[PDB]
């Protein structure tokens, strides 16, 4: 029922994300002078150097946070692919599913240590 534990665990899964080969398009802003339409298209840049930054600035309040930053990167890159078959949008469909099976947990025991303070 620890209340904190949920950074210390987001952190160890982003360690475990910058080791993915896949997260390596989505570990720094995309380039603007790659893809100079980016911002015609995506509203909001996301990537993982930013929430990890946004982490551990202490600038997140809870799990729940972090994930809609981390599912912001992949809409983006599912808004932004030219095809369903792109390389880099399917390097984020593997990241976003090895993303949500690791986070259940982190959410799941945060909002249950939620409850307990507030039993
Ligand atoms: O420019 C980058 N990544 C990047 N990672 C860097 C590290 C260092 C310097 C520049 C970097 O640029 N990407 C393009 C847009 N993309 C898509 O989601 C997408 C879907 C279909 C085609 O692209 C996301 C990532």
């Amino acid at each position: 029922y620890d209340i904190q534990a949920w950074k210390k665990q987001c952190e160890e899964l982003l360690n475990l994300i910058f080791q993915c080969e896949d997260s390596e398009p989505f570990r720094q802003p995309v380039d603007l002078l790659e893809y100079p339409d980016y911002r015609d298209i995506i509203d909001t840049p996301m990537d993982f150097a930013t929430v990890r930054e946004t982490l551990e600035a202490g600038n997140y309040e809870s799990p729940m946070e972090l994930c809609k930053d981390v599912r912001l990167i992949f809409s983006n890159s599912k808004a932004y692919t030219p095809s369903k078959r792109s390389r880099i949008y399917s390097m984020s469909l593997r990241l976003s599913a090895f993303f949500e099976e690791h986070i259940s947990s982190v959410l799941s025991d945060y909002k249950s240590a939620l409850r307990f303070h507030k039993r």
